[PDB]
């Protein structure tokens, strides 16, 4: 994976399972074009979003659908979603892990970027 | 003051000063329209974004211009900005504080909803 | 006020009220001795722990009694408490704010050192 | 591993490599007895601390030596260390991952607990 997403649940201390994730890439015109999407597994991880061929230089937005996740568990959370926006591969190809830690009124996000 | 933004710098252990903040309201066509903006003060806070009269129920996006903040300090950041998207409702009686804690490759955001 | 503690609840999106806080100073035999204590107020803050005169250079431990906080809300927490250990120095001119954001299986703490 | 520690660096967006970790277990008398120790690998992970036989019910403290980590990188951080204190295996045996995200004036810690 050049691009992986990992989500944890801070209330239960567990992976956040079945969290929808949509990724977009800023187009020529300056619009958010759909790029890839998927759902976290039982480990809270989403693999297979893209390949190193597809995953060119650009500005990407990883939208993590936190509100849906919390609602389905009986919690009415503050945020609509967690959005993570970043320039990727601008110094050549790299592997990105976008991690998110979710609470109903709070989240954190960290990127681990390696060669 | 129904809406307030407060940003901290986790690398220096200080308020994040002079950070640009842009707020958008979701329009009926699904577009984000400018709503309010400013720069955090010396205390890292941004007051007077809006009034009770103009802060109606709706979906808002608060964008914190983290990349510019880090670049002015000579530090290479990961994110384009941090975005906080939420629905404001029951109008009341409710003050919203969006807090953000910034690192170069990581941020958290929390909502403190009081009164 | 050279030392202040502020705690937020990430599950409710609110100040964490009535949280017990115990502070210890490291004694020359390597033991922690009681230094100051109190409970956070309605704003989630705890002021008047100490004075400039009694807050000398030294190693301090601030223990936030998170487990009791969660149990009074009917929620099963992971940690016994959150501990924040640091050296206070250059005496000045320096106000220390220890901030903490609490979830049942997770917390962050940040130091805001001003003046 | 019934007990694993994983540490990331929020400034560089990378695993925090070679971070010393010491674990203690509260004894009968009420003292912190040394239990296990080790250093994070290139992945930021510390495996092999203990076995399911050794890792009995008890109150454990995982001390993550953050100050040493930051100093060796030319940063003078706020905290002496990150301490994570919790009751383990009190409802039977479980697998614990203690994760930490480090910034010079800030850290978070999350526990992922599975069967
Ligand atoms: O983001 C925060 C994270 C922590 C845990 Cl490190 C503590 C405080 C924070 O920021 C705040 C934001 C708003 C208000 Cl009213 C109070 C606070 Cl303390
Ligand atoms: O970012 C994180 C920070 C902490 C400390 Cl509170 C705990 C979990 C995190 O999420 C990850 C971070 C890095 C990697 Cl490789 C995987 C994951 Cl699930």
């Amino acid at each position: 994976c050049p691009l992986m997403v990992k989500v944890l649940d801070a209330v239960r201390g567990s992976p956040a399972i079945n969290v929808a994730v949509h990724v977009f890439r800023k187009a020529a015109d300056d619009t958010w074009e759909p790029f890839a999407s998927g759902k976290t597994s039982e480990s809270g991880e989403l693999h297979g979003l893209t390949t190193e061929e597809e995953f060119v230089e650009g500005i990407y937005k990883v939208e993590i659908d936190t509100k849906s996740y919390w609602k389905a568990l009986g919690i009415s959370p503050f945020h609509e979603h967690a959005e993570v926006v970043f320039t990727a591969n601008d110094s050549g190809p790299r592997r990105y892990t976008i991690a998110a830690l979710l609470s109903p009124y709070s989240y954190s996000t960290t990127a681990v970027v390696t060669n």
